[PDB]
Parts: C-alpha cells; structure tokens; sequence
C-alpha cells in the first residue's frame, strides 16, 4: 500500500462520537472524540493529521462530514486526494475492544480513547503500528 | 535523544496554544485549549505519547505542567519530566509568525494554528522538520 | 492553485470547488460546470493549495 | 511498583500522593502516604497504574 493513504470513520460510544483515522500500509492510527459529527470537526481533524504525516489520499464512506464543503476546502488547501466508496471498520471493532479493557481506568471516555489509541499503536507483534508507520515513510523519503 | 519533548503554552487572542516540540528533528504540534489546566494538559499529552516515543518532556514551572493530573498521565505512559535550551520558546516566536501570515485565510484561530503548524513541519531547509522526526525515530528502530 | 467556494442562491451551504477566473475588489468571477457567476468577495471563498505547494 | 493512588482528604481539593495501593474495595480504597495509613472514598481517589508504560 501507498506510505499517503489513510481510511478515516465514525464510530460512537456512551453517546458520543470518535473520528478514527488508520494509516492502512501500518495500521497505526489517531482518533479523537469530536462534539459534532460535522465538516467543521472533521476538516479540523483533518488538517491536524495532515501536519503529522504525509497525508495524499483519504479514503471515507459517503457521510455527511465527510463530503462537506469544508471537508473538501481543507483537502484542498492540504494537497489531499478524496475517494468514496474494511480495514478501518474492522479498526473500529478492535478499537472499541480496547476501550472496554481500559475504560475503568478513566472518568471520561476521552481519556479512554487516548489510552486505547496509545495500546494499539505500541503493542508489538516483531514492530509496533507505531514502529511501521515510521519506518514506511522514512523509507519512502527521498535521498 | 529520540525521544525528548519540550512543551510551552503561548497565547493569541485571549486562547491558549499549548505546542510540543520534538527538540531533536524541530517537529511541532500544537493545539488550541479551553483552559490552561492539568486536564487539558494531560490529555494532550497521551494524544502525543500515542503517536510518538514520548519518553522525557521538559517544561517550565506553569502550574499546569507541574500539576499531579500530569504526573498522573506521565506515570501512565511511562514518561519522564524535566523542569527548567529557549528552543520552545523560539519556536512560540516562530509559530506566531507563521500564524499571522496565514490568520486571513481562516475565521477561527484553531484553524491558523493547525495551518501554521501544517507549514512549519512542510517546510524544506534539506529536509523538513516532519522528514527529520520521522528519519531519526526510524534510524533508531532500524539500527537496534 | 486557487479554487473558490461561495454562496448564492440563499442556500447556506458552500457550493464548489469553482474555477477563479477574476478576482476585484468587491466581487470575484468564477465558473462552476457550465455557468459563469459573479459573487461578492463576503460570499465566496478563495482557498489557496498553499500547503500542497509547501511539499 | 505498579500502582499509584492519588487521592483528596480533609476536604482538601488538591490531589495528594502518589500513596501506595494496599486494597481496593468497592466503597474505598485502603493507602499508605509516607508512613500515613489512610482510608479514602473510591470517588476520591484514583488508582493510576504504568498500563502504558508496561504495554508499551
Ligand atoms: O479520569 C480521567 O479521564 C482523566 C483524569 C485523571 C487521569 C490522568 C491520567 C491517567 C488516569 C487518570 C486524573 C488524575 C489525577 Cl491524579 C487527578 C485528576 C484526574 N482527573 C481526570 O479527569
Ligand atoms: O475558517 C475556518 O477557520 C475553517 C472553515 C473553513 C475552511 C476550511 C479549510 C480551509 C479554509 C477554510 C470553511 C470552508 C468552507 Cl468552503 C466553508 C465553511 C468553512 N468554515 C470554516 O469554519
Ligand atoms: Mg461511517
Ligand atoms: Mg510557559
């Protein structure tokens, strides 16, 4: 798989919804909880991930924050390809597994995703999702 | 070395921009706030902790850093902290800079910060400070 | 480099990516498919690859 | 080793420790703060572990 391509969905836990963004070549991924399932949060999410990584091609389902004209503004001023129509709903799946491991461990369900984000980027095979992403990209770099 | 964070808060219309840096590679990321709290800082600490080797962070004195819902999450995440070089205090200079020179292209400022962040991290010297992060984290799994 | 996003037709959501094909002061001019349009600079949005050229 | 607790007491909001866990129940948790044997409300205390930093 391309070092550029992610897969970005919602997921939603005690009434609240987690944007979830997987880097597909690693299976490293970021999620945060956002107020709103909307453009602005997701454009805002967007543009964040697009300064961490090299981010050239985002692939979500036809949700409405994600066909947003805002969505497509900050695409646009970030150099990032757009597609429409498993990994990440599968990402989705194992993501909340990790949350009710260590959902005790917290008050509130944001720290929760965090703490379960850092358990799955860390958690050696072997290498880490966290280790593969950053070797990925190094060696995609240019000399 | 890989692993050595410097983190400040900053402030532009009234909001706090708490940035981290990794002092090695230049790299940045910074978020807007709502409070200058140990809540608010903790958390943005396991979002970086998560994505990075976070393994020690230096900080000032600011109440928030020194505070124990901190220590709590570096306790979590196995991390050290320092307390008490400029180099996050220069880059505060530098992302306001940048911040200003991309303000009109945005209404709220969350969104010129995460811009200016974006150019910062972009930018060629050479490398980008994005490359160097990713080049010298690399470097140090490959050679083990 | 540049693509316009704007509003119109009292319809509060942001039509786009438009073509920009002049920029005044008061207005700017664009074309989106087959249709020219003048929006007011207040109505439209003129949003630079800027990070893209930053590579 | 594993375990911190911090915790509130003498209605003081500022949360104190890190104490040492000795039992966990249900309605309070069983600590040791330098010497000091205390009994804190569950709601009161939390007990923090180095989960990441072992998974990690
Ligand atoms: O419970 C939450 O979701 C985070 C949290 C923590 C905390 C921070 C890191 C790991 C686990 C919990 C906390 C910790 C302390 Cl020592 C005091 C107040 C605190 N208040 C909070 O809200
Ligand atoms: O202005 C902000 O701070 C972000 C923002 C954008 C925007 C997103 C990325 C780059 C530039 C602006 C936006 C864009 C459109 Cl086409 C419509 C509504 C919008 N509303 C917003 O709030
Ligand atoms: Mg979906
Ligand atoms: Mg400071």
């Amino acid at each position: 798989c391309s070092p550029g391509i992610w897969q970005l969905d919602c997921t939603h836990l005690e009434g609240k919804v987690i944007l979830v963004a997987v880097h597909v070549a690693s299976g490293y991924i970021e999620a945060e909880v956002i107020p709103a399932e909307t453009g602005q949060e997701t454009a805002y999410f967007l543009l964040k991930l697009a300064g961490r990584w090299p981010v050239k091609t985002v692939h979500t389902d036809n949700g409405s924050n994600f066909t947003s004209t805002t969505v497509k503004a900050a695409c646009w001023w970030a150099g990032i390809k757009q597609e429409f129509g498993g990994v990440i709903e599968s990402m989705n799946k194992e993501l909340k597994k990790i949350i009710g491991q260590v959902r005790d461990q917290a008050e509130h369900l944001k720290t929760a995703v965090q703490m379960a984000v850092f358990i799955h980027n860390k958690k050696r095979k072997g290498y880490s999702a966290g280790e593969r992403i950053v070797d990925i990209i190094a060696t995609d770099i240019q000399t």
